[PDB]
């Protein structure tokens, strides 16, 4: 598997069927899924499976309906424990597109309310719990019931109005999805659903949200220091 975008395979990437796992830490796994592109190649999509003692945690789903039952097979070979819930980060194909394979082995899916509303806009299934946040970004606690060190931010508009972001208590990880590129990007990626006004600020929103998170994985490369926050804020300026 060599994507056209996204991260290559290097030392400690495990294929499984067409999945890449890794481990980030010893409760943290990175997920990567791959979607072929007529002409293009493949794009890989980065999620997160994080061991919480006797249960499990997704973040995002695979591209597919397929992929995302993958995961699961995976979990079950590698880490054989209950997947508790999982959260998605906003209504696309790459954080969504698998929702009804988590909802067929009994998972309680979590989604910012706005990206539940989105969901049928985009071609995507809802999932079954909404997420509300306050004025400052924090989700509120009593909808995100049992979370464990799954800490939900939501950082203001930028790759999506609703695009929410993850800090893993206990762990020096935190997950910006398609929110933030890698320190070496050259570009933003997809702005076709994008707040140009207000993406610096949503991003520099997400690190200081996080502010001791060394490890920053991201949906579309190998996870980065936090210069791929300070280059993705630094690459929205110029979009004001
Ligand atoms: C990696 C991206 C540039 S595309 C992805 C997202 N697209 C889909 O999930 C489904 O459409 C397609 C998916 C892939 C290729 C073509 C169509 C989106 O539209 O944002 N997030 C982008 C990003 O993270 O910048
Ligand atoms: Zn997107
Ligand atoms: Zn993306």
């Amino acid at each position: 598997i060599r994507p056209t975008i996204g991260q290559q395979m290097e030392t400690g990437d495990q294929r499984f069927g067409d999945l890449v796992f890794r481990q980030l830490a010893p409760n943290v796994w990175q997920h990567t899924s791959y979607l072929d592109m007529p002409g293009f190649g493949a794009v890989a999509s980065n999620g997160l499976i994080v061991r919480d003692g006797g249960r499990v945690l997704v973040v995002d789903t695979a591209w597919t309906d397929d992929q995302t039952a993958q995961i699961l097979n995976w979990i079950k070979q590698e880490i054989n424990l209950p997947v508790a819930l999982a959260v998605v980060t906003h209504a696309h194909q790459d954080k969504m597109g698998g929702m009804d394979a988590l909802h067929a082995a009994g998972i309680a899916t979590y989604a910012n309310a706005l990206s539940n509303q989105l969901a049928p806009q985009e071609g995507m299934v809802a999932a079954q719990h909404s997420l509300t946040f306050a004025a400052n970004g924090w989700v509120e606690p009593a909808t995100a019931p049992n979370f464990g060190p799954l800490k939900v931010f939501y950082p203001g508009p930028g790759h999506t109005s609703d695009n929410i972001t993850v800090g893993i208590d206990g762990t020096d990880i935190a997950f910006g999805g398609c929110l933030i590129k890698d320190s070496k990007a050259k570009s933003l990626g997809n702005l076709g659903d994008a707040d140009t006004e207000h993406y610096a600020a949503s991003a520099r929103a997400f690190g200081a949200a996080f502010p001791k998170a060394s490890m920053i994985v991201m949906s579309h490369s190998a996870p980065d220091s936090r210069a791929a926050i300070t280059h993705t804020a630094r690459m929205a300026d110029k979009l004001r």
